[PDB]
């Protein structure tokens, strides 16, 4: 595999991987293999089909337990990074493990695996009922919500504010009902965190949401919003 | 403070509270309440900047849910008046809290925050688009536009016509594209309104125009245009 401009970053890969067919076919390791669980399966050239990932989406999404793990995107000296679907209602969680060979992004082995759970209320399941359900999400955000934006006055000053119900309702950016993605740039993923941090980003233009939830004893909620669009 | 000639009316001390800055300084309340939604701050002495208001402006707006509701511009009995910008594209509002002490104007608080309910918000990001888009807009003009005039004849009279999408073209008032102002007289501005009357009123001239908007299942649209400048 001969590396290209694209190889520079996982972030200009990853988009040129799935928006380019041609490229695809060659950054694809086969007999690719494919994990259902603890099956093993191997997926042949000929029936591989065209993978978009999330490509076409308007937005896709990143999960963190703390910001400063937020860090880890700009990390240009990654060898191995993972995309993944995180299915909310099949509680199912299909990854994609790339690795940079010689300077080339390659596709090594595609797995699924069910979500982890423990004793306390699940995110993934709790987030699905929060995107789906507004009467659950109005009950699941800390009153008021911390706000973070930018001053309409000056874009280089930050504003810090709250929002109110009603508030939250007329700037809350869309949500996935079905699936998560994920991008594995070694961020810590335990599922025992009482932090999540949803990371919404546009895909060809500047929109850029982050929503804070916490773990309480009655479950999760939301309580800190940021609207870092550019 | 002092009360001064101006402090007969509200719409008078206002452009003399914006223009003159040795009269802005003492009208101002100091430590000043400085909100931003809930979270609460302080602007001392020092660190005042003059603020112009829209006394540099040519013309400046107020938002009406009913035509009635335009008599309360010349209410004398008002004791507290607000003046706000509408920072349309953005969804943010700085409120000014405007109290008459001892018939003494004064400014008593700021509001930096995101729009509110009952602050014509849905109307706000449709007038984005309208005053931006002239495609947009041409989609959302009632055909024929009803044009009205007060008749310089007869006050118990108006001059009535029809304007085709051209003749709007040419007729039309200049649209503010990035912020709007209003000022809080007192009257509705209901977020259920299915009217929303924007008027847009001369600084130091007689430059008057009224845009009324009905809101239809399509969304809102402008059907009648009236110039009552003097």
């Amino acid at each position: 595999p001969k590396p290209i401009e694209a190889d520079e970053s996982f972030d200009d890969f990853i988009y040129n991987f799935a928006s380019d067919d041609a490229l695809q076919r060659q950054r694809v390791v086969f007999p690719l293999p494919y994990y259902n669980g603890e099956r093993a399966s191997k997926i042949d050239r000929k029936y591989w089909k065209h993978d978009d990932l999330f490509a076409k989406q308007s937005y896709y999404t990143l999960l963190f337990d703390r910001e400063e793990d937020m860090d880890l995107v700009g990390d240009t000296s990654l060898t191995s990074v993972q995309v993944e679907w995180i299915f909310v209602k099949k509680r199912m969680v299909k990854k994609y493990y790339f690795e940079r060979i010689k300077g080339a992004w390659m596709l090594e082995a595609i797995n699924l695996r069910p979500i982890e759970e423990n004793e306390n209320e699940d995110f993934v399941e709790f987030f699905g009922h929060f995107a789906t359900d507004s009467i659950f999400q109005s009950r699941r955000i800390r009153q008021p919500l911390v706000f973070v934006t930018t001053d309409p006055d000056d874009d280089f000053s930050i504003l810090e504010t709250t929002l109110d119900l009603n508030q939250w309702f007329a700037f809350k950016p869309a949500l996935p009902a079905d699936k998560l993605s994920n991008i594995n740039y070694g961020q810590q993923n335990d599922d025992n965190a009482s932090h999540k941090i949803l990371a919404l980003k546009g895909i060809g233009n500047g929109f850029s949401n982050i929503l804070y939830f916490q773990r309480k004893d009655s479950g999760w909620e939301l309580y800190k919003f940021e609207d870092t669009s550019i």
